[PDB]
């Protein structure tokens, strides 16, 4: 039952499987995975693909002759498997270097090096047929108020993006940009907190086509936000590029559950709203299995990944196929939500003594919108108590 | 000393020292203030001028006679002592027909009253002499995932925004409208929930150029994020028409506690931000004298929020002015973060082998950023430590 | 499916489907509900009692003749429906008097009218039966650090709650005291704000065997803790005299959502636990219909709360009950936790090699605790993705 | 200016400056202080004495004798400053073996070895001169809800507590324990996540006059919590045996940023409450230098610690001194709130009218409490901006 294929486009990290468990008050618990071996047994499990940082596949100050070797390795591995890399990104947050960020770093000299190892995997992105890079700007940002002038970093870090945008376009590639949001940690605040600072931040680029967004289920849950909100207002804007999907409970460090874990319910709404919405991209999976497990676990709790996933699309399917929530949300008048205000203009409007002069406003009042009855019916289709 | 004058800019909400402290357990405290009379206290407080709900002024349901004269008192009482009026708003949150909202209210007829209830009060704003108008979606939201979709919602914020937009240039109208974003309360989650969300959605509308956004400390500190941090992106971003300075403890209920109490060191940061960005708009106070406090304690409660703002750019501009400070900015390398990445270009970055093949990682890396000593100078200006 | 019977002992304060809907920023959206139409229509449902504050039942300020009228008014109710009344609470939150507290009020005339006005709603209780006398210090605390010294506040705490229990044994009554913990709101910190902060106070009372706790679901999650966990240690310390079931969605203002609502998966571990613990109290529902609601929604909202605990507790039956689960257990060692650490004493742990000298710590290191899959399991039955 | 002395009894943990900047994100930026340097540079800085881990001192797995030799040169070190050791503790989080807790892992063979570690680490402490021993339970918890019976890991959590009592009893060492609390990380939840849970739980204990807490300022604020509150009621209890100094800005990770950052008034309200309540022991630095800082940053920023003690000890002794502040005091009752509530005892309060039946309730209610302007000039002491 609930058996993952290729088709679902579900993809991991290699980071998230192969996460040795290693926390700030603790040394790791697991040994290092071979990247070959994860997607060996990734398509095994039913994944569609892999994603990867460049330091997670090419060991950090590896030489050309290494390096050739360590992807060639790699991408042997996916020719025998058929699993695809959709996604990439850059590690610019683990090197003591990246210390004070990559991109915003205050030493001019650490700024371009980050843009030419940024530089360097978007080439070997495009080879392996990754078709959106992603951005997370760990580093970015700061733990004391005069650390970093805000209106500068943000120069430095759209100065930045608009030369990846630059290169990608002289390059000809086919590949778009997707900027992952954080609030904090590592650093004290990070810069672009949420998805809607880095939505308002892609309006300020040269080519703003080029990049959208990479919501992280726990991320937004870590400033107390809605998340299915959130990825309703990046559908709106249409930049919804990419996801990651993992769990979180509530206001505290970054805790990357598996994906149906935290807060199960926001996970039935993000679920619904995706396949009601017709997402396209992969369901990627940000996740960290906990340092309790042994590697028997770690396979457990990325199958539980997926599992959950089709288990929500199913209960969120036949809650909306169920007549009596059809009846439902007409009742709470969810389809005059979709009906313009105004439609016969502002004269009109200005001229309609219905909408205000002889608006009977207690009428209107004493309606109720019976929103309870609707979350009831959610309540029992997401616990299977209907069908 | 810090004694306040009309060219500090100081305005006050009618509702914050009007406040008549009932909240969700409690009944009210106070007696009801008349507009007229918080107008002269103001005055002689030292205030520049006062903001108000149109349903702050006209009690709702007012004839058009009795809407008359209490504008006229209202108007007389400016005269006299001339107050000025900067901005201007709407209730649309606290008549119960508005309790699914008003521009994104699922009933139809509720979404065109707003509208017309919003335009006439326009009008009269405009009269007196606002620059601002502030738009507060509070009722605009949802407690459960089913009741509002979040796409469609978007469709009829965008729908009534661009009516308004079309309403002020077509009566050739010199104003301009403040989005102001809470996250939550009284909706379990409501729409735009920060400045973020909000910047993002004023560059969907028809005229961005109309729009900017009037962040409040506390809703902001709400969501956990960094308040100075985000009035520096809407600097960044030409969109800081209005702020709402006060006070607020922390991740829960909105206390507006009088500005300087709550996070200290961020009302800090602040005042050396706009200060140091010239922003020239007013700064208001959307605060609530607790309601343990009879009218003397009003009035005390208002002083000090003129007061606290007073003594913090006093000290910021002390901390700013410091030899000590501007070779610990150095130390720190502020300056170089002003300085462009790659003003060379792409390509000389691409062939620069000193940020790359032979940039020296560890030398790089070995280099202190030296912030400790400067947040502690920080430290030692705000305590009156040093001069 | 999942009919609630007055044996599930399901019970409601008045003030939970007769709140009228008035919040921070609007007026009520529903008319006051006669206590005896709330009595026959909970009974309707198969609510197995009902609860109140003083002023829920007589309006304050009511003579001693007007008194005797609402109360044989109720207590014919009562006994036409066979409805119980297990819990009582006084109001000293509401009334102006209490801006600054009861118990701990800085003016000493109202601490004593405060235990007045709380002894003379026992008698009450008693007479209808009340087992348990719940107190919930909502105004007990402080907006500013000044306001409160909370050392001599604990003793004004301290000798109200002896008085009280002086009051009882004096009187010969069976009936004991519950405090309810809440981290804050209406006050901006309120004193014993969680579980454990009341637990530790009942220590230091001079006869403790009188007093528990009244935990609330959402209370102690606006602090971000996990509520079974806080629940669990109050079973272990003999104190869950009683409980308040409802729905919170994390860190902001308290929701009171309808129970079910909110951290889902908490819900069920607390099903879990009071089931398996075989607590015997009331399950009392301390939730607020959202004032999107008409009168319909509201007894909508009432049944969801019985029926999410009905299925919730079916499905931590099934989970206890499954021999796979059972073996998952087995694996996670939740058996060896059962067993005592050193029964076989201090002096036999200090000569045993194998557990310091001789122990194998890389062996027992390598040891999964097979966490995840037991979690998965515990996902499968909640959302009936197995029996 | 503020020059720290021996006298002021400033400490600090080994593994503070001695951090070398790994976090979950980032490799070390700073190579590996000895304990003798960490010593001689912290008496140079006018501190008082330090703190350890077990294997801070001594390396994990060190034979009997290379752990002889790092014990003799740290004792040279003290001889040759006259540095004390007030406090020691145990490191039961980092080694994988106690990836599921030590105390209340589920095996029952860590368990044993988790008390054999703790006790061998006893034996020396008391040996270095040591007061205070700390349980810091970083890894008691779960991130899921059925891997931990809580009322059986509280029954072991007891047990340990109770064994350590006991051989330090038989052993007639004078040294007390002191729990401190952590609500989450590295574990979902852990237990005892607050000073009001740690001191319930202590009251259970067999020697409960043995123990004590040791709470952290940041900790508490990971709640949301009021820290000057939490440390009154410990001091309430007679329970505060020990402290950790240090800042955090709000609901986060984990920061540990020095003391007088983060929440600067919650810092002086704090100083004002240890200094008049004659807290007499250790003022210790739980602090990390943030991994920017170079080993120049790292004394900067424990100087810093101290420094920010020093001046907010100063503004609140001159805020108590100050006869302004003192009639404040008066004004808001703060006198009546030491006076026994009802001293002439439970007949005589009973038989009272003025208390009940004679009460002026709309009097007392009329009241100003005059908590703004106290407030405000504990604002202009904090900032200099009176004396
Ligand atoms: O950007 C790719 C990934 O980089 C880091 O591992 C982040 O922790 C993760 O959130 C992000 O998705
Ligand atoms: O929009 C004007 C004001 O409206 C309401 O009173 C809000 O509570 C306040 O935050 C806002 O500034
Ligand atoms: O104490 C009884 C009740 O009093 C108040 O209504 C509180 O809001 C509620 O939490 C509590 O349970
Ligand atoms: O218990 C001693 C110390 O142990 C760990 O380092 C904790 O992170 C710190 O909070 C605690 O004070
Ligand atoms: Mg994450
Ligand atoms: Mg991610
Ligand atoms: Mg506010
Ligand atoms: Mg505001
Ligand atoms: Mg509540
Ligand atoms: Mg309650
Ligand atoms: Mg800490
Ligand atoms: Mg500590």
């Amino acid at each position: 039952n609930y058996q993952p294929t290729p088709e679902d486009r579900f993809t991991f990290g290699l980071w998230t499987v192969g996460w040795q468990g290693r926390d700030p008050f603790g040394d790791a618990t697991r040994r290092a995975l071979d990247p070959v071996e994860s997607v060996r047994r990734l398509a095994e499990l039913g994944a569609h693909g892999v994603t990867f940082h460049d330091d997670d596949l090419i060991p950090f100050g590896s030489s050309d002759s290494e390096r050739e070797e360590h992807v060639k390795r790699f991408r042997q591995a996916l020719d025998d498997t058929g699993m695809k890399v959709p996604m990439a990104t850059t590690n610019l947050f683990t090197h003591p270097v990246f210390k004070d960020g990559g991109f915003t770093a205050n030493d001019r000299d650490v700024r371009r090096y980050a843009l030419r190892k940024t530089i360097r995997n978007i080439d070997l992105a495009v080879e392996l047929g990754a078709e959106t890079y992603v951005a997370w700007g760990g580093r970015e940002g700061a733990e004391s108020g005069g650390a970093k002038d805000v209106r500068d970093a943000l120069d430095r870090m759209k100065e930045a993006f608009d030369l990846l945008g630059e290169y990608v376009t002289s390059q000809g590639y086919d590949i778009r940009f997707a900027i992952e949001p954080k609030p904090n940690e590592p650093r004290g605040d990070i810069l672009l907190p949420t998805v809607g600072h880095a939505l308002a931040f892609i309006e300020r680029l040269e080519r703003p086509e080029l990049y959208g967004v990479n919501p992280e289920v726990g991320h937004e849950q870590m400033a107390g936000l809605n998340f299915p909100h959130g990825i309703a207002q990046a559908l709106w804007a249409g930049k919804l590029f990419h996801i990651d999907l993992n769990g979180q409970n509530g206001i505290k460090y970054d805790q990357d559950l598996r994906f149906g874990a935290g807060d199960l319910r926001a996970a039935f709404w993000l679920v619904d709203l995706l396949e009601s919405a017709g997402y396209s991209g992969p369901r990627h999976f940000d996740f960290k299995p906990p340092r309790t497990e042994d590697f028997d676990g770690v396979w457990a709790s990325a199958a539980g990944c997926m599992r959950n996933y089709l288990i929500l699309k199913e209960r969120a399917a036949a809650f909306r196929a169920d007549p009596e929530v059809q009846e439902a949300l007409r009742a709470s008048r969810l389809d005059e939500l979709a009906r313009p205000t105004a439609a016969d203009g502002l004269q009109a409007l200005l001229d309609d003594r219905s909408a205000f002069e002889e608006f009977d406003v207690d009428a209107a009042a004493a309606r109720g919108m019976a929103f309870e009855r609707l979350d009831q019916l959610a309540m029992d289709h997401l616990l299977g108590a209907r069908g």
